[PDB]
């Protein structure tokens, strides 16, 4: 009968006395209890959630979130347990209070020159999810099928500088797809931890692919991690030119998007939604390589970093050491603040870090 | 099992962009989604409301609204797509913010008589559903045929000049209603792209027919596009007999169809409710054919219908055009004026016309 | 409460005293009741199936069927109408006792060469539809769009003389498809009321087109009428040839088809499912064009072509008449017999026909 | 409304044309079609069950399976795949046709004696479920950790020479933990995508560990890749003690389990249920490693271990290669066998092989 | 969501490792786990069915059953573990083979008459359920009181020397109930464990009397242990009279039972339904007193019992000693054979012991 009664929800609770994510801070048995039974309308539920978090204690090279979403209404049906998260990871940022603008205009950028000899090289970046499709973590085969045919046919309309072809990944042979990654254009297979136990490696390399321009200054990443990534780099020290590109394309996508009757997730308390916490709001990571040894003189590094926003990753993906001194710096926050304040924070952070060279 | 996806709504928007009517003007993806997974009681859906609209592009006489009810529910579960339509379709009136007032006394006519060498002919025409049946384009079978029977009961107690019988479409040869329809008092069978798009033209001719007084000055089309359309004509130019009968008449079928215990389909926010959302309100579209010559010599013919708010349509049907110069010109707006007030605007609409001939 | 009560079948029952299609021959008021409640899985209903056979007493130039099908579930959740239908259909052919075998293999095929001087165009032509999506009737717009997508990618891997590209209708101009048209490649808009009733004319032109070989002597016509549309023609009177081509175009796009995990719609007691009952079985309608001199001088021409089991239609579809005495003479029945011997039947049939001339 | 189309089965089915597993080699579109929606009573789908095999195309060492049972009731709810997959796996074994046997009698081994020079260790292997909880891939946190009480209350029980500790894997250290690995006695930490793919390596290392008896030749491994693995050891070539041990203890730890109302996972079509459908049957794997110089002399090596149904994996897992000569030859086939029998075939294959060094 | 999971069917099987009921010696794993889900359609569940004998591994002066019927359906519902009880209880008697007879026709009956002297009391004894009420252990209040109303009412219309008053509990005082009780004619208030485990003591004494003729020589318990309890007492040793009056008292009292449409509940395969398995079948405990000093002289007094199937129990009840030597001496069995059997065996047994006494 209806007599039998269910596993309580502290024998589900997770064993996080280890572990260090944001999400093991956060998760009480109060808030796993509460979550326990209910589900975003498309099956994803509380334990989908909190399984990468769970699964991985922590990562050797900077602190994670700990947590993924499924659609567009977990951030609002586990909202509970995500906006202490989104708080802490965001600093100060309540996701439940105030709201969020995002402003894609780069004629109020000031400076946005590097010395070449010190930054080498200048990329932004960003994503953006498709409504009524299930984002990477839980997007089943077609539903990933459906996002790469509507990114392909809106982008198939681009023109001038911003055109190009859309290679499928499963076209790409090995060495391209090796020297694409090496030249710091093409994605990696996941073999992280971290992306394998949210599980956005099913079915690789099934319905993936990037479009790059003529010049590759502009390259769209589809279905490696978010819905879509839309990256524009230039090997120098002109952040506004490439930040110029990176927001017209933006602009020219979404109304090539739209076109199709399509429109990007986006809510106010958050903008646009992506999987991963760490990236809602703007999803915009505008970062710079870094000369090795003319920054290889730092004592206090962390502290600085800490102080001035920066997240200090290695060259050749979150996932590496920084070796030689190459240090890929870009911007640690991007919900709450705009594009345009974040590239300028970039670049103020970034020459100041130039000028305490100091050698 | 329940883990299955649903096409997102996105991937059924229909693709309107060459598309003219009102109904594409103001269908966006949100409003489609919102309401792709709502129906009336009946089951009426939204797609349904929009077909006609999404399959015609535009017509080449005049403007058109494009989507269609299915009963007096469609007009509330699907007020989101409809009140702006029903907004921009009669000019500057919002469907939720004010209510609508019917008059239905001819005794506060002024003047209504025209100059019998140019106006020809003079009718007054409505329209009136049934409440609890399914309106035509929904309407099955069985619904169609409760309402004739409604009806014709209904309107067998009417005595004295607005006396008649009625002959049901089933009944008449080819050679009689053909005559009726050149004598502009029968219907055509629906061949308009317009009519058959949005379903009423189903079961064709079953449970449709004509009941026309002895004079044939009172006729009552049931079951063609409308539950009833109750019209009044006259050979000439005297507005105000016309109106005056087609007023009375329509006082007394109600009278006999709330004895059975009927009642016509009524609200307050929008007065009676009518298939096609122009004629929303009174369903009142008095209006008088037109010597040729006589209107033949204009130059801003348009410019001043809009500023008149009269529509021209040809002698023969909105789905034909004016020839020898013959137009047929009636008024546009139906909801938000009293039948009084329009009947009148529409007299002195005409009689304007008529002293800007100027020949 | 419950209580309430519903129309009985009886009242909906049609009017089908003066219509003359084959579905009015066989319903019953015991069919219609029994099938009144039950429907197939995507909604498909009885009232659905014959509404096209109901609007329409007749054809003037062949006798009709009067019901299409919504998906395969159709043939077996309304069997009981249907069988007696198909069986009159198909000059008796039990739908529910024998099966169908398919034979696409043009070896076996003799003589299929016409006096040129007589036959003018060698034709010959079939459908496919794809399991899982809804039918042309009840299709959405999203279900639509699928097919297109998925013919459009598996054809695109044609090679050789069968090499071409897809050109969609929302892209040709009004002059190429007319061209089109009067070349006899292209399929006309749906404006035939025995079409429009069914429903198969929702939404155009949107998700519908045309891909030709380069020598356009094998087309395929998406989303017209069927889901698929294979057609061989070739201006002559070697059918031979036209049907090799035919047959071996039709193995490569099944090949191609399936390679990407879609199969077409089939069943043992069937053949391939489509829309109209009367393409049942294999789809196919091998038939020429007449030379009309040599073929006008015929006295008992309908009772012949009984006896041969060919219909005579007009050179402009089906919907035309044949003037001039140009009669395109095609096969009646496509299930039950193979596609070879359907080929083999038409081509003793047109030959003798010739004999006959007789001049 | 209802009206809502999912997507139909195909637009799902994965892209397998690369892959190599033993599932992609029988999954088709109609027995994906087919099973699409069903799933057993815990909520395992068939997409859950091939993911695994979907991700990976093949295994560089060995040919695999390609999907995971998530519990009992996936064999039968899903047996339209699995069952020809069994049957491929197992040498020509229907596992809807024939019955499966079980005997732990180690009293009728014979020999069970090896070359100690040529031979150096002797293992026998298996696994157990647990009835009533989900198997790891599926398993929740909450059903793993009673598992784990129930296997180590149980095993709590045992007296004798098969006497020891269960030790958490939370608790061992590094050193420790990697120590038994090197050891060949403690399991590894699953990072192979084959295992990682399919679920197996969620909350790790929670509610998994080791129970060894005081001289370590009797091991049980909990929560690793199965429910349990009862595994005897010894260094040396006396398989039919070391046989004999893990028979006595198997029998023993049976009926500890049953003493407390559990019951281990059976069925007579299949034996003991087991995750991977290689292990079905038996769960046998008993092997040996082997002295390196003295096979290194192999020419036709795997047309011999084929014609022996014997595996050969590496001194360290299966997913290492085997360096120096050390071949970790085991048995192949665990169904439809029974255990003495399969160790007997494994006795009989190596003395074979030892007999064909032919130095 | 529904992915949580419930505790498995052995998490809850009982420790009946130290019982020694007959339920324990039959409850397996497999058979909870089968019924555990299982309920009668007025909610009784198995481990209701099971508790009392879960909390009383046995009792101290005869062997027990240990669980009981909730109502009809119970005995259908979970006969997988009542059948193989209720063979062991009634010495081989299948309760789904063989089918089961009643016969209360006291004119076959023999001898009857017992030596005064060592007999001292002669009684007879059974039960009847009501159709359509739930039983003691399940029974609520107001089903309790109906049964009540309907027996009382039934037994209004006794008339001769079967004639008297109904005494409710409620009513009577301490004093006289402890009489009654002394003498050997009203029940105990519940306190032994085997019936409060049960359920059969709630509400006490709510609902529940006596009602005996005028010479008490006909007793009808109401809602004590069963719905009914029609004892027939002589303080004597003339089986026969008391018999006889039990069986004429008996018909008569379901003659006024079914006058007012009521019925006993009964089944072929297993005669009237009552709550304790023990008493399935007849529910005849015809049984009497014996002289102490007479029948003390007993040396192998349990073997020759079990031999003639009798129960000797205490003279003050079964929760009661036999001291002095007064052994209450009844039959064990009473489904299978017959009433007049039943009695004919126990008066040739207790003949028998007194032919034995051999003083
Ligand atoms: N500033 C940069 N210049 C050049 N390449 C970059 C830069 N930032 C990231 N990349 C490239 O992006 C890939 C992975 O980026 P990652 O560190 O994961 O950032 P994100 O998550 O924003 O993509 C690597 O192949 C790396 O070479
Ligand atoms: N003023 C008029 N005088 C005569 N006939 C009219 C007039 N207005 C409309 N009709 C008749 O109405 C029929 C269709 O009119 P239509 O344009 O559909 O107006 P409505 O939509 O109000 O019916 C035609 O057959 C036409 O003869
Ligand atoms: N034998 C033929 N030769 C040339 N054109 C043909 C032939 N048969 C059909 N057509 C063309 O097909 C179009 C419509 O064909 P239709 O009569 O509807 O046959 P179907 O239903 O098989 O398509 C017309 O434009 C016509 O020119
Ligand atoms: N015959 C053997 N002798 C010694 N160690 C073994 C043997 N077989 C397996 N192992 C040990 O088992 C571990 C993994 O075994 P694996 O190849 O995964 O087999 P299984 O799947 O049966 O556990 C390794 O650490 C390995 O050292
Ligand atoms: N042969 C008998 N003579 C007198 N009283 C009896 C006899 N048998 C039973 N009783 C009375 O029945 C009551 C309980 O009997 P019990 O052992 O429960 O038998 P049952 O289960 O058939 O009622 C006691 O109070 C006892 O006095
Ligand atoms: C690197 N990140 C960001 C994070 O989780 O903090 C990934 N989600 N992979
Ligand atoms: C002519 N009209 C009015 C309209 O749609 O605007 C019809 N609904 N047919
Ligand atoms: C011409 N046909 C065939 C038929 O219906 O008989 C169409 N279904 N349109
Ligand atoms: C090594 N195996 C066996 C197989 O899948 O064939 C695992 N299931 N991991
Ligand atoms: C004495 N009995 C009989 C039995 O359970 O065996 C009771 N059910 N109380
Ligand atoms: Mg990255
Ligand atoms: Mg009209
Ligand atoms: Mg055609
Ligand atoms: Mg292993
Ligand atoms: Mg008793």
């Amino acid at each position: 009968s209806e007599r039998r009664r269910l596993y309580p929800p502290s024998a589900e609770y997770p064993d996080l006395r280890k572990h260090n994510n944001c999400m093991a801070s956060h998760l009480t048995p109060a808030v796993y209890a509460r979550l326990c039974d209910k589900t975003t309308p498309t099956g994803w539920t509380l334990d989908q959630c909190i399984q990468t978090g769970v699964d991985n204690p922590g990562h050797p090279f900077i602190k994670t979130v700990g947590m993924v979403a499924g659609d567009e209404e977990t951030y609002e049906v586990f909202a509970d347990l995500f906006d202490p998260v989104i708080q802490e990871r965001h600093n100060g940022y309540d996701p439940r209070t105030m709201k969020h603008t995002t402003d894609l205009d780069a004629s109020k950028i000031r400076s946005g020159y590097f010395d070449e000899r010190y930054v080498l090289s200048s990329r932004v970046r960003t994503g953006r999810s498709i409504r009524g499709l299930s984002l990477p973590p839980a997007c089943t085969r077609a539903e990933r099928r459906e996002v790469e045919r509507v990114v392909v046919d809106a982008l198939s309309g681009l023109k001038g500088d911003l055109a190009g072809r859309y290679y499928r990944l499963s076209e790409m042979t090995e060495a391209e797809q090796q020297q694409l990654i090496d030249d710091h254009f093409l994605f990696d297979k996941p073999v992280s931890p971290l992306l394998t136990a949210a599980g956005m490696a099913r079915d690789w390399p099934d319905a993936r692919g990037i479009w790059h321009n003529n010049e590759k200054s502009f390259l769209i990443w589809v279905n490696e991690q978010d819905h879509t990534r839309v990256i524009s780099m230039e090997k120098g020290g002109n952040m506004k030119r490439v930040f110029e590109r990176f927001c017209r394309g933006l602009k020219e996508v979404e109304r090539l998007i739209q076109e199709r009757g399509w429109e990007f997730m986006w809510n106010e308390r958050l903008g646009y939604i992506l999987t991963c916490p760490s990236n809602l709001g703007t999803g915009l990571r505008a970062g710079v390589h870094i000369k090795l040894p003319l920054l290889s003189k730092d004592s206090r590094f962390p502290k600085i970093l800490e102080n001035l926003r920066l997240q200090k990753r290695g060259t050749g993906g979150v996932d590496t050491a920084a070796t030689g001194g190459v240090f890929d710096i870009s911007n640690l926050d991007r919900l709450g603040k705009s594009e345009v304040e974040l590239v300028q924070l970039v670049i103020d952070g970034v020459n100041y870090l130039i000028d305490c060279e100091r050698r």
